[PDB]
DNA sequence: CGTATATATACG
DNA sequence: CGTATATATACG
């Protein structure tokens, strides 16, 4: 196919292992933001790499914001040690990739209204409500929104793999529906 | 901005 | 479910 998802962000937790006191954190750190009224995490946030992280009293932290595995596998680390320093024990047991999100531009105009037709079992399109069609990949299970424009965003995977996949899965299907 | 998507945290 | 978080993407 030729192109390639650009990975755009990453969502990845990690446990400190070691019951955390919010309020305090939220004190002291300073960058933070907290109101367990709203949430029950302090939401705190560093510049490189550049990310925000929701901090769980329970020891359990997820991290949100990166642009690759390993950007947020620091930050993770990073945050873990920022709390770590504020007084107590982080560790950094079972980090994980929950969610990677990637975009491209498949160069061209796509004429949504067939591809629905056509795939119905898998689009979804309300144009009013919102104007791209919803592509539920099956395998790998990526969904993907598809643009007027040609623009397509891979999400829901654990594994840049599945974006790669997706994207060479839904083009020849895409550059079938190129808008006339 | 609200709409809309995946995804883990939490939880009454 | 509400409520929170990031990100590309495009609309009314």
């Amino acid at each position: 196919s030729g192109i390639v998802p650009q990975l755009q962000n990453i969502v990845s937790t990690v446990n400190l292992g070691c019951k955390l006191d919010l309020k305090t954190i939220a004190l002291r750190a300073r960058n933070a933001e907290y109101n367990p009224k709203r949430f029950a995490a302090v939401i705190m946030r560093i510049r490189e790499p550049r990310t925000t992280a929701l901090i769980f009293s329970s020891g359990k932290m997820v991290c949100t914001g990166a642009k690759s595995e390993e950007q947020s596998r620091l930050a993770a680390r990073k945050y873990a040690r920022v709390v770590q320093k504020l007084g107590f024990p982080a560790k950094f047991l079972d980090f994980k990739i929950q969610n990677m999100v990637g975009s491209c531009d498949v160069k061209f105009p796509i004429r949504l209204e067939g591809l629905v037709l056509t795939h119905q079992q898998f689009s979804s399109y309300e144009p009013e409500l919102f104007p791209g069609l919803i592509y539920r990949m099956i395998k790998p299970r990526i969904v993907l929104l598809i643009f007027v424009s040609g623009k397509v965003v891979l999400t829901g995977a654990k594994v840049r793999a599945e974006i790669y996949e997706a994207f060479e899965n839904i083009y020849p299907i895409l550059k079938g529906f190129r808008k006339t």
